[PDB]
């Protein structure tokens, strides 16, 4: 649904290629198209990944979710100094816009992130490129699926350890699609591309 509001402009700056964001993005986007969401619209990182189509004074750009903004309020949005001054004049400081969540935005295969201090006691868990939210990640244990906890940070981690050997997850998103991505190795830090996709290339 369509939600009017305002918006204000900060940087992620540079980044680095761990954390960059609440949503723990791997990297600063290099379109430096970005925003930071109010806390409930934040709602614990279910909004990261995902596209917002924001309408402003000088037209309408597409910015990823990739933080939370405390401070805001419902309907304001902190975007990307870049996104801001495309929308409006960066001197007026606020904007009025109004904006929505992308249903299915084009985008690249599916990429699993196994975070840092992962192993097979404690092991976390971030999905990329799924296209909208995600409400399920599941790593099989056994013939079983052990679910996984959703941070508030973008990642999901497991509530109890896991067995040894190649990863078999299973990834669903808001729309009840799922997809299972196999052979996902134990190895923190790296993004381990797929050829996975919640909805097919048009
Ligand atoms: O990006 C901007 C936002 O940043 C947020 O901050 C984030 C931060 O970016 C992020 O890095 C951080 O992530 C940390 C997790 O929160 C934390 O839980 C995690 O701790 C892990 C640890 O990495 C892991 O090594 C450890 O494994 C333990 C295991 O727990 C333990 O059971 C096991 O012991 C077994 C023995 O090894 C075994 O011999 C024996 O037989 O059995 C034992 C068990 O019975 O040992 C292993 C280690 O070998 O687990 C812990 C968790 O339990 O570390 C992450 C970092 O690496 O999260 C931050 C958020 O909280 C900001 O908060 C936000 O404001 C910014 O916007």
């Amino acid at each position: 649904m369509t939600t009017h509001g305002r918006a204000t402009h900060y940087s992620l700056g540079q980044g680095n290629t761990i954390a960059n964001g609440n949503c723990s993005m791997p990297a600063v986007p290099a379109d430096r198209m970005y925003v930071a969401v109010s806390s409930p619209e934040y709602s614990g990182a279910a909004a990261c990944g995902t596209f917002l189509d924001v309408t402003g004074p000088k037209g309408t750009v597409r910015v990823q979710v990739a933080d939370q903004c405390h401070g805001c309020e419902v309907g304001h949005l902190n975007l990307s100094e870049e996104a801001f001054r495309a929308l409006g004049d960066f001197n007026a400081g606020i904007i009025p816009i109004s904006y929505v969540t992308v249903r299915d935005p084009a985008g690249p295969t599916v990429a699993i992130r196994v975070k840092e201090g992962s192993s097979r006691w404690w092991a976390g868990l971030q999905v990329l490129n799924a296209g909208n939210r995600i409400d399920r990640v599941e790593i099989q244990a056994g013939r079983q699926w052990l679910p996984l906890t959703r941070t508030d940070y973008g990642y999901w981690v497991t509530p109890s350890p896991i067995q040894d050997g190649p990863l078999t997850v299973k990834v669903t998103d808001q729309y009840g699609r799922a997809v299972v991505l196999p052979g996902l190795r134990m190895a923190p830090g790296e993004i381990q591309r797929t050829a996975s996709r919640f909805y097919p290339v048009h």
